[PDB]
């Protein structure tokens, strides 16, 4: 995330972090359901580890802290390069989470985000690009969704309504190591970091992310197809 705050403690129970031994974290995630997590399709990685209600990025133990395995990765079968299109993918934890104050699942909004709704993302991307720098703790970040006009209009060919933009505001954007992290809007789980231009935060140049308003059914029938 770059040029955005420390996240408030308690504020972002779903987020999640992907892990890959030792603790390498590549990817955020969002726990949409007791046991399961849903990321960027670009983020599927054969073994890994899920840690939920943990603050900093760094493996410094946390009380509210719980760890898992992933048992399950389902891509959505649209998803595909280099278009990126459908890029989102659920992923099944090896147990269900002990709700607390810091581990809580968020809700998928059905209705899609108009231009002007102000909308929140965090991370733990760098904080700057093209230097690599990253944070200490989880950041966040207030982005507003823009247009479908606007959007395609910034990037030419390669926008479908799979997909949204966010980040009026120049300086301001998400960034690598945000991936599959969290955008959410009234309350609701609305996208996932997918990609944007690079350098990150170019002016004029805003994030892209996963539309999630358009895979409700997919979300839930897959769950339940795997409960
Ligand atoms: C982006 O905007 C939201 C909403 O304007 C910010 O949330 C506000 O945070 C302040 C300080 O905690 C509260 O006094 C307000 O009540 C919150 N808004 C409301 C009315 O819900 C949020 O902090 C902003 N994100 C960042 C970190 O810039
Ligand atoms: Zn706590
Ligand atoms: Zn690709
Ligand atoms: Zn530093």
């Amino acid at each position: 995330i770059i040029n955005g705050s420390d996240c408030d403690m308690h504020t972002q129970p779903w987020q999640a972090a992907l892990l890959l031994r030792p603790n390498q974290l590549y990817c955020g995630a969002v726990l949409v359901h007791p046991q399961w997590l849903l990321t960027a399709a670009h983020c599927r990685k054969k073994v890994f580890r899920v840690r939920l209600g943990h603050y900093s990025l760094s493996p410094v133990y946390e009380s509210g802290q719980q760890m898992f395995q992933g048992v399950k990765s389902i891509p959505h079968p649209g998803y595909s390069h280099p278009g990126h299109s459908n890029d989102l993918m659920l992923i099944k934890l090896n147990r269900r989470i002990r709700p607390t104050k810091d581990v809580r699942p968020i809700n998928v909004s059905s209705h899609c985000p108009s231009a002007g709704t102000k909308c929140l993302v965090s991370g733990w991307g760098t904080t700057k690009s093209p230097q690599v720098h990253f944070p200490k703790v989880l950041q966040c970040l207030n982005i507003s969704v823009l247009s479908q006009k606007r959007c395609e209009d910034a990037y030419p060919r390669q926008i479908d309504d799979t997909m949204f933009c966010a980040g009026d505001k120049a300086g301001r954007d998400s960034c690598q190591g945000d991936s599959g992290g969290p955008v959410v809007c009234n309350g609701s789980l609305q996208g996932l970091v997918s990609w944007g231009d690079y350098p990150c935060a170019r002016p004029n140049r805003p994030g892209v992310y996963t539309n999630l308003c358009k895979f409700t059914k997919w979300i839930q029938e897959t769950i339940q197809a795997n409960s």
